[PDB]
């Protein structure tokens, strides 16, 4: 089901501080490669968060799992039917955010509608004041096999750097689970190493993100 480029859609609602925006997402994401290329808008006027805290909520059925690893690929394996993605995000002494999403495959495209929620950031933090670099760094995301929830479990910290040349974590923890009933793969613990840049289209006048990334699952 992915053994080329597919196309990708993103939908996500959202709601930090009460500060409601939506954002509308396409592009496409190659498999084997372990790329994706999308572009962002915001459609409800300006973003009230920086852009990178939104990257990890924006599909790692792309990721790139080596040949002596089909076994341990539950993202793909869950298709089509899909599967909910979980979240608490925690942004250290700052807010934090919910969040509830669904990728599954529509027809020919795969898609990932989201419902956000942050609560309690200081209208002045880093996050609700825009000091976060508009860039991001490597990470790698820890995979665990949840057998008792017949889905994985995920861990890891993002570090956003702040103007002042500081950083900014955001843990996350994470679990998915599958929409449909077939036999999906569980996982021997391993991770996914991931790589984002972010752009900027000239010629766009909205509030947007262009995101091309590198993924690869590891560590088997």
């Amino acid at each position: 089901l992915f053994t080329g480029v597919v196309p990708i859609l993103v939908e996500l609602d959202g709601d930090v501080n009460g500060h409601k925006f939506s954002v509308s997402g396409e592009g496409e994401g190659d498999a084997t490669y372990g790329k994706l290329t999308l572009k962002f808008i915001c459609t409800t006027g300006k973003l009230p968060v920086p852009w990178p805290t939104l990257v990890t909520t924006l599909v790692q059925c792309f990721s790139r799992y080596p040949d002596h690893m089909k076994q341990h690929d539950f993202f793909k394996s869950a298709m089509p039917e899909g599967y909910v993605q979980e979240r608490t995000i925690f942004f250290k002494d700052d807010g934090n955010y919910k969040t509830r999403a669904e990728v599954k495959f529509e027809g020919d495209t795969l898609v990932n509608r989201i419902e956000l929620k942050g609560i309690d950031f200081k209208e002045d933090g880093n996050i609700l004041g825009h000091k976060l670099e508009y860039n991001y760094n490597s990470h790698n995301v820890y995979i665990m096999a949840d057998k008792q929830k017949n889905g994985i479990k995920v861990n890891f910290k993002i570090r956003h750097n702040i103007e002042d040349g500081s950083v900014q974590l955001a843990d996350h923890y994470q679990q998915n689970t599958p929409i449909g009933d077939g036999p999906v793969l569980l996982p021997d613990n391993h991770y996914l190493s991931t790589q984002c840049a972010l752009s900027k289209d000239p010629n766009e006048k909205r509030d947007h993100m262009v995101l091309l990334e590198f993924v690869t699952a590891a560590g088997i």
